[PDB]
RNA sequence: GUUUGACUGGGGCGGUACGCGCUCGAAAAGAUAUCGAGCGCGCCCUAUGGCUAUCUCAGCCGGGGACCCGGCGAAG
């Protein structure tokens, strides 16, 4: 029961919301894999009337890539209870987002007979702080 | 030598109900008038057409009015 309930890392998304790019090179270094451009929507007074066009970049890491990143990334932040989602997610900072979830998450990400994850199987902030804190760092 | 139209609560002036589309008037099939009420069309587009692949939108909340992550969300 506990084995298929103990949290894990779905993905670690690192992104730099600039607003017009040349910053891909560092992400390609700090994470290890190719980043992708970020386009915006809706015209914007702040000389941002171009809908589709480079404005940011991000890198989504999974498995090892994700953990090998957090090992050297988490120590760079000072996690706090507020910094946590209602789903058991937390992001710090160049933004760094950590998406945590339980084993059979796929049930909501697959194509056939997908289904939404029952709140009971949904990760909790409490369960989140724990799991994480239970590995190289402090809380509040 | 001719023409100078029609409609119209008389005619003139005003207007066009003079060709078209929608809601209501219209009375739960269809049809249905007034110078009836609300209001549009005489285009624009080589993509703003076609198919395929991948995908889900408004709006609100939570975490780092531009961007990133998650949640709610049959359609506003
Ligand atoms: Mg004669
Ligand atoms: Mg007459
Ligand atoms: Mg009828
Ligand atoms: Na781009
Ligand atoms: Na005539
Ligand atoms: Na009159
Ligand atoms: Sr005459
Ligand atoms: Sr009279």
């Amino acid at each position: 029961f506990h084995e298929m309930r103990e949290p894990r890392i779905e993905k670690v998304v690192v992104h730099m919301g600039i607003g017009h790019a040349n910053a891909e090179d560092i992400l390609g270094e700090i994470t290890g894999q190719m980043p992708v451009r970020t386009k915006a929507k809706r015209t914007v007074g702040e000389f941002d009337i171009r809908e589709g066009d480079p404005i940011g970049a991000k890198v989504t890491l999974r498995d090892e890539m994700a953990e090998e990143f957090l090992q050297t990334a988490l120590p760079l932040a000072e996690l706090a209870t507020s910094q946590f989602d209602d789903t058991g997610n937390f992001s710090f900072g160049l933004d760094v987002t950590v998406n945590l979830v339980r084993p059979g998450y796929r049930v909501a990400k697959r194509d056939k007979a997908s289904r939404s994850i029952p709140t009971k199987h949904r990760l909790n902030p409490a369960d989140a702080v724990a799991f994480i804190e239970s590995t190289y760092d402090v809380e509040v």
